């Protein structure tokens, strides 16, 4: 760590780590989609299957690297911050160093947030009273083993970190990494998850306004929506942050794009419920991402959202979207609905923008502007993007996963009282911290 260039390279390495199939290369999406009601596993083995079946245990999480990889990134990220804070970097390029510091803090906030929503019960269950993951809110000592902190403690840190990050970061685009827009989009999400509905609405609203005034981001039009999901259209106008993948880099056959593809590893489908939701409205362009085929003597539909240049060749090089503009519209819509008043009027406007982009013949009237209606819009819009499980559970909903072509023994009702709505703490944590608590319900050998 001698120069600002060294710092830029270190920060770049954080995203290299994040792109692994164990985290944002695949596992995060398997986790968010396969645990909802809109996607399911096929008979194939792997992370889609174990997530769908909530087949997780302390000696085998069966959830990619959703513990190890974010923790590893947090350690490397804090090494960067510490170098900067200790005065290790040469002078002269200070504005950029500050941008890199902010960006590093944004990475830390994302990693800790993911750990919190994977290993702690939803904040909204209990005002964050349950235990989250260990909280990497500092440079960890050589022989220090941080304890578990509460979900509330993690949110306090995550929000403060990201609020500060935003003030330091550049608005310039850097494809494959977060910029100030990405960081604000993530913060609006986190405010929403934290029940800070006014903060979520006000931020989401201003971010949309700023995208419009600058022209720097824009919603895909109805007629261009399917093409916007192509490998030929990377870093599109909605994308604040996506993981950069290529044909020559890992992940290839274990990238989310290859796992979901019928012609790739065929790990999952949309559910009959999602397919029926969409095909009842053929004018909605989001249904054009579904592809019909035949599995175990039934019609099924798979999700062709990570689109290569050839229908019948599964792609190795698809980028995974992490933060895009449509989510921000839905955050404003959800928070506005929860707030009522003027925020509701405005949030309905944003909801309709997404509804009508999907199908211009549709609308949502004020009489129909309910939380369930906004969550149904999220279902439609964000399938395959890792949201559904979290969006239902944080709103205290029961996820119903029954009938259709669901697999035998699927958990048919999942809510925030289900002990496997969080992953277990890995058994090897108890080597150095034997008195650390395991999540309730799980065994402790
Ligand atoms: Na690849």
């Amino acid at each position: 760590f001698r120069t600002v260039t060294d710092v830029d390279n270190a920060v770049n390495g954080l995203y290299d780590l994040m792109s692994g199939s164990g985290y944002y290369g695949a596992a995060m999406f398997a986790y968010g989609d396969m645990k909802g009601d809109d996607m399911q596993s096929s008979e194939e083995s792997g992370v889609c299957n174990t997530c769908y079946m909530f087949n997780h245990r302390p000696n085998s999480l069966n959830a990619g690297s959703l513990w190890g990889r974010p923790f590893y990134i947090l350690r490397e990220a804090w090494n960067i911050l510490n170098a900067i804070a200790e005065g290790k970097i040469e002078s002269g390029d200070e504005k950029k160093l500050n941008a890199l510091k902010g960006e590093t803090m944004a990475v830390i906030a994302l990693c800790q947030f993911d750990l919190t929503r994977c290993f702690g019960y939803p904040y909204t269950k209990d005002k964050g009273a349950s235990l989250g993951a260990p909280l990497i809110d500092h440079l960890v000592g050589t022989y220090e083993n941080p304890p578990r902190s509460t979900v509330a403690q993690a949110y306090d840190f995550i929000i403060e970190t990201l609020e500060e990050a935003v003030t330091l970061m550049s608005e310039e685009k850097n494809n494959g990494r977060m910029n100030k827009y990405a960081a604000r989009a993530l913060l609006a999400r986190i405010y929403l998850y934290h029940d800070d509905n006014r903060k979520a609405f006000d931020l989401a609203d201003q971010l949309i306004k700023d995208a419009d005034t600058s022209g720097s981001y824009a919603l895909y039009p109805h007629e261009k929506y399917v093409a916007a999901w192509s490998v030929e259209a990377k870093f599109g106008s909605e994308s604040f942050f996506e993981i950069a993948n290529s044909v020559d880099d890992t992940p290839g056959r274990d990238s989310w794009g290859y796992l979901l593809n019928w012609y790739g590893y065929q790990k999952g489908f949309v559910t009959q419920k999602y397919a029926e939701q969409m095909l009842a409205d053929p004018g909605d362009v989001r249904g054009h991402l579904l592809e019909e085929n035949k599995y175990a003597g039934k019609t099924v539909w798979w999700l062709y959202k990570l689109r290569g240049t050839d229908l019948k060749t599964a792609p190795l090089e698809c980028n995974n979207v992490v933060l895009r503009l449509s989510e921000v519209y839905l955050i404003a819509a959800e928070a506005g609905c929860k707030l009522g008043g003027d925020a509701a009027v405005q949030g309905l406007g944003y909801l309709n923008e997404i509804v009508k982009r999907g199908n211009p013949d549709n609308e949502v009237t004020m009489a129909d502007y309910t939380l369930d209606r906004v969550l149904d819009e999220r279902s439609k819009e964000l399938v395959g993007e890792g949201h559904r499980f979290f969006d239902l559970l944080r709103n205290g909903k029961t996820i119903v996963r029954k009938g259709g072509y669901h697999l035998p023994s699927v958990d048919e009702e999942v809510d925030w009282d289900f002990y496997k709505c969080v992953l277990p703490i890995p058994e090897d944590q108890f080597i150095f911290s034997p008195e650390m608590e395991q999540n309730p319900g799980y065994p402790k050998n």
